[PDB]
């Protein structure tokens, strides 16, 4: 019950916002969804223990616009990457366009929130993987 969902259909809502309303996220009953195309924005949550082993947040979002990534520890934003396919000029490795994001191993546990909007359905697929899922990545 640690993969959460928040649809912010007013698009207005900030980092900032989100974590005053982490009460108002809801457990997924799979690692994805599919949305008719709207200006709502879609908000993820996961929280994870300490990790042990190299490990990313994998997200296959296909003609999302803007993603957003933060990542909390201690209360605190330690990431804010701010991607999508309206933000062009970024070299990303997948030819698949997937995004990943490496998630630390420094002995303490983690929130990561991610903000997607498109013009399009808003769709995405998503899941943490170690090593062994990165190498067999496209």
């Amino acid at each position: 019950q640690n993969w959460r969902l928040l649809r912010d259909e007013s698009a207005q809502l900030r980092i900032a916002d989100v974590l005053q309303r982490k009460e108002q996220f809801r457990p997924l009953a799979k690692r994805s969804f599919i949305f008719p195309a709207s200006p709502q924005a879609v908000w993820l949550q996961v929280q994870l223990p300490a990790q042990k082993v190299p490990s990313w947040l994998w997200i296959f979002a296909p003609r999302v616009q803007y993603l957003d990534y933060y990542l909390v520890q201690d209360g605190q934003l330690v990431r804010d990457q701010h991607t999508g396919e309206s933000r062009p000029f970024q070299e990303r490795p997948l030819p698949s366009r997937s995004y990943l994001f490496s998630l630390p191993v420094d002995g303490k546990p983690m929130t990561l929130y991610v903000r997607m909007t498109s013009n399009h359905p808003l769709m995405a697929w998503f899941d943490q993987i170690d090593e062994a899922g990165l190498v067999g990545l496209e």
